[PDB]
């Protein structure tokens, strides 16, 4: 669990997804725009699944490739109001082990939704799109 | 596309994946093992979805990242007999539009998979663990 430690340059350099010029180029590019070094390496050439499954490492988190298959289970989305949900992008879809399942959207929001949640859960990550799809069908209307 | 008529080491160093030096190492080990450019490459450290990728442009296939949300259409699993879809690593999924959907495991058999099927056709690439399970749903034993 070293990866835990680990920065996302540093991690996508282990890979082999970037080179050590390209981010050392993207590097000084945040330092001018601001942007976040994930957001210029996808512009740059990184498939954004690459870019979330090293999030995923940095942070814990499970990946999900597909969100298709999940079925929410409603007493799973009752632990969180829909505005909840939506302003945190965090979706519970059921419950293993004693554990609420969530599906985030950003990474760096699994240390918000835990301190709230307040139990234990295990925590997935989803793409933009297949995140959406996913809340609203487990928060309908 | 213009794609299809690159290299995979072009390709591969024109998404900035590869470096130069390390493309003309394993250029240099194929010389004296003849062993497959993309196989020296991932050991050497290329990451696999940055193979698949990049060979999916070559051929002009949709890249799958995922074949877990797929539910196969038992009529076009009726396209190829079983063993056929084995051994072309292939396997039809559905139709869309007049064509039928088939997802390879190996961009070198669009040409010979195309030719037996001999109708319109939208291929797709699956790398291996996500074809394999995406067969043994499509052909059960
Ligand atoms: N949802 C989303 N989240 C993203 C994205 N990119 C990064 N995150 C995460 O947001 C944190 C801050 O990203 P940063 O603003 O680029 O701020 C970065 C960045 O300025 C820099 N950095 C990242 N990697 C490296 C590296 O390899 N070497 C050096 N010298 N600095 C690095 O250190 C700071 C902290 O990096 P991290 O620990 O990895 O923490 C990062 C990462 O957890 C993105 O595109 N989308
Ligand atoms: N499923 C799978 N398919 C793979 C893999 N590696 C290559 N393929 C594909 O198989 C074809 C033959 O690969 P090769 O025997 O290594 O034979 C290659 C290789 O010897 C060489 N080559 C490839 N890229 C370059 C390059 O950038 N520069 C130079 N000078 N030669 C290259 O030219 C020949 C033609 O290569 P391509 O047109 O790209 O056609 C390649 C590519 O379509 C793999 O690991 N798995």
């Amino acid at each position: 669990e070293g990866q835990k430690d680990l920065l996302l340059g540093e991690l996508l350099l282990q890979k082999g997804w970037i080179s050590r010029e390209a981010l050392e180029e993207a590097l000084v590019e945040q330092e001018k725009t601001g942007d976040l070094l994930g957001r210029i390496l996808v512009r740059k050439g990184l498939p954004e699944e690459a870019l979330y499954r090293a999030l995923a490492e940095q942070k814990g988190l499970e990946f999900l490739e597909s969100t298709e298959g999940i079925v929410p289970d409603p007493s799973a989305a009752l632990l969180l109001l829909r505005s909840d949900a939506l302003r945190y992008g965090a979706v519970p879809i059921g419950f293993q082990n004693g554990e609420v399942e969530v599906v985030l959207s950003d990474p760096r929001h699994k240390e918000a939704v835990a301190q709230l949640l307040n139990r234990p859960a295990r925590f997935y990550l989803a793409l933009p799109q297949a995140w959406e799809e996913l809340f609203r069908r487990a928060y309908p209307q």
